[PDB]
């Protein structure tokens, strides 16, 4: 059928290169086009899940790479978070369930995202959470053999303490930690510390269980009991996702 391959770039969605909203000339189907890499496309070709931004394909027009990705009309989770407030606890729980489904899927195929934050968690028309941007993502399991990580990747307020203290670390507890910081931000509208280091006063207060301070004071005891299990300094003692799925607040009916 003629012109079905032609796309009009209608609106800017973000900057990195850049992300533009493309509309099909014939079908009017909307897609996000990422203008820029080889690892990102390779990892994206492996992905197929309802809580992961869909990869439609790629095309190179010279030195420029075009990534055709799922357009998420609901925008970023970041913009659903009211500063210093957060969002209704039932909304945060539903987003947290969908975030866990996405992360279980990635870890199951041996992929770690390494930069989980509300800017990278997009929402479709029905407010379904989609994990976005696999530019920092890497394979941590291949031929059923786990590879320990050593590279500094991520965003300091969401990074796990072992990434700053240890030479090598397991990939999965790092993504679990960033998910707990996202959960904190959804329930309090603020990040608990600039970074998880002993030099950071806010981080020291948390390790000393001073939950009468912000952001913890704004969080109900049931989701706060979950955060006490996720934001554990020792990654070997940190709660795993199968155990998060058994948590009392995770399973609390909320309306
Ligand atoms: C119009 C709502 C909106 C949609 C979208 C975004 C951002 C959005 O918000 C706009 C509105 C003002 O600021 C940006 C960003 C975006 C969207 N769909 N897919 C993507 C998107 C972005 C990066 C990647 C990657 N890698 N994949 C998909």
């Amino acid at each position: 059928v003629p012109f079905v391959e032609d796309w009009d770039l209608v609106q800017t969605l973000g900057e990195g290169g850049e992300v533009q909203l493309a509309v099909n000339r014939v079908t009017e189907e909307a897609v996000a086009v990422k203008i820029v890499i080889k690892k990102e496309i390779c990892i994206n070709k492996m992905l197929n899940h309802e809580n992961v931004v869909k990869f439609y394909g790629h095309r190179r027009e010279g030195n420029i790479q075009y990534l055709f990705l799922e357009y998420c009309s609901g925008g970023e989770l970041f913009d659903r978070i009211e500063p210093d407030i957060g969002m209704p606890e039932p909304d945060a729980q539903r987003f947290f369930h969908q975030l866990m489904a996405g992360v279980v899927y990635l870890h199951g195929i041996g992929i770690t995202h390494r930069d989980i934050k509300p800017e990278n968690l997009l929402l479709d028309e029905r407010d379904n959470l989609k994990i976005s941007d696999f530019g920092l993502a890497t394979v941590f399991r291949y031929n059923n053999r786990e590879r320990l990580l050593n590279k500094m990747c991520g965003t300091l307020p969401y990074v796990a303490p072992e990434l700053l203290k240890r030479r090598e670390f397991h990939a999965e507890p790092v993504d679990v930690w960033s998910c707990g910081i996202v959960l904190t931000a959804m329930l309090a509208g603020e990040l608990p510390w600039d970074q998880p280091s002993d030099s950071c006063q806010e981080y020291s207060d948390w390790k000393e269980k001073k939950t009468y301070l912000n952001p913890w004071k704004k969080i109900d005891s049931a989701p706060l009991a979950l955060l006490h299990k996720i934001l554990v300094e020792n990654p070997s003692a940190r709660i795993t996702i199968p155990d998060i799925k058994k948590d009392r607040w995770y399973n609390k009916p909320l309306k």
